[PDB]
DNA sequence: GCAGGAAGTGCTTCCT
DNA sequence: CAGGAAGCACTTCCTG
């Protein structure tokens, strides 16, 4: 073990980012504005958000702990003080018809991305998970 | 001086900051996303780009004096690659009936904010164009 | 170039 | 928590 390896270990992440933030994406992308989805994904990629909001442990498969908190946050980046889990949901009601994301039926706050991720990415759930310590 | 003192001193600083950050803006009066004219309000409290856009003097009437450089500008900041003045005269055409922007009549480029920024921002154009220097045009 | 109609984009609002 | 249906602030096109 040398500095040269202790500045790679630490260059994976440990720093305090989430790995895929959103506007970065929406850059590679060139989708223009922040998307929701591109919103959650920064947040799922931020071990700061696990509290709230994170991954079930089945791939592309995550739930909302706190909505009101995610909730808080969303409008509090588009500027929409009147925003709540309420509105944010119809924002994701959109998103079945387009193959964005997907409801887990039978659980509540209970989601999942259906689009092709690993690809867009290039990082599969596990990888992931592991890099965020997923427990389930 | 102390160190309160010590710091405004060295904070005093912005030299490259811009009197009106569009995203500031946009959070006081939550506005939601940053709308067009928030931008270019942005721009010309920013001394930096008096180069393409820039105040003609007249209460809140400016220019863009590059409308390219602006257009790119703005493409930018929403990702919007394919952004040019074309599109986004168009916005900017969409004012007119909301009160907002107002192109002034027989010049190229030449624009006029008639909401009430006045009010809002707590400036007089006059302050501003003197916080800029602005020369009046002819 | 600049005034607008028209259609699409994506959430954000409202409401049944 | 769901939809259906409007809004809103542009982004893209096209016409004159």
């Amino acid at each position: 073990g040398t500095f040269k390896d202790y500045v790679r270990d630490r260059a994976d992440l440990n720093k305090d980012k989430p790995v895929i933030p959103a506007a970065a994406l929406a850059g590679y992308t060139g989708s223009g504005p922040i998307q929701l989805w591109q919103f959650l994904l920064e947040l799922l990629t931020d071990k700061s958000c696990q509290s709230f909001i994170s991954w079930t442990g089945d791939g592309w498969e995550f739930k909302l702990s706190d909505p009101d908190e995610v909730a808080r946050r969303w409008g509090k980046r588009k500027n929409k003080p009147k925003m709540n889990y309420e509105k944010l949901s119809r924002g994701l009601r959109y998103y079945y018809d387009k193959n964005i994301i997907h409801k887990t039926a039978g659980k509540r706050y209970v989601y999942r991305f259906v689009c092709d991720l690993q690809s867009l990415l290039g990082y599969t759930p596990e990888e992931l998970h592991a890099m965020l310590d997923v427990k389930p």
